[PDB]
């Protein structure tokens, strides 16, 4: 009348963890007819941004800086046209790489204070990274926990028919907490 019976349980491993890496790129841009003057204002912009980051808790060894990217437009602020401008435009990037992930919130709310110096900072939310770089290291024990939780629900009794493993998910806790990640895995076990 019946040929087999099997029971299926899904085991859940879930953990909140704190991101260990914050990558925060701060771009700032200037224009000038004289290229030497563009570099001097960028360099002065860079010094003021660094001072604000150090006040915020960032250390010097967490700040990285590439050569500014300079575009020659060959324009002039005298030529009567609808598209006249300064000849050169330069954009620079101060790239923060730190394990002090809780610094990011305060940096992003106060960076407007640099408007004083005439600094134009652009920070793209898409390129702000809060990572838990230990993610792959923690997977084996969470897989065991899920598989184990599945077995113990089955207790509450033959061999194992099928074993499957979902992929890990990793989500921010709240919107206000990007430096805290929720990590989940589900292990599915079917017994006879």
């Amino acid at each position: 009348k019946t040929l087999e019976r099997s029971v299926s349980v899904k085991g859940l491993s879930q953990k909140e963890v704190e991101a260990d890496t914050l990558i925060l790129p701060i771009k700032f841009t200037r224009s000038n007819n004289n290229l030497t003057n563009l570099y001097e204002e960028l360099e002065q912009d860079k010094e003021n941004i660094i001072k604000f980051l150090k006040e915020q808790g960032v250390k010097e060894d967490e700040i990285n800086y590439n050569s500014p990217n300079i575009i020659d437009r060959l324009s002039d602020p005298y030529s009567n046209d609808t598209q006249a401008a300064y000849r050169y435009i330069g954009t620079a990037n101060l790239l923060i790489y730190t394990q002090n992930v809780k610094l990011g919130k305060s940096i992003l709310e106060n960076i407007s204070s640099l408007a004083k110096f005439g600094i134009v900072t652009k920070i793209d939310d898409y390129d702000i990274e809060y990572l838990y770089t230990k993610l792959n290291e923690i997977k084996p024990q969470m897989i065991e926990e899920a598989t184990l939780n599945a077995r113990n629900a089955a207790i509450k009794l033959g061999k194992i028919k099928k074993a499957s493993q979902g992929q890990f998910s990793i989500n921010n806790r709240d919107k206000n907490t990007p430096y805290i990640k929720t990590i989940r895995v589900v292990s599915t076990i079917e017994y006879y």
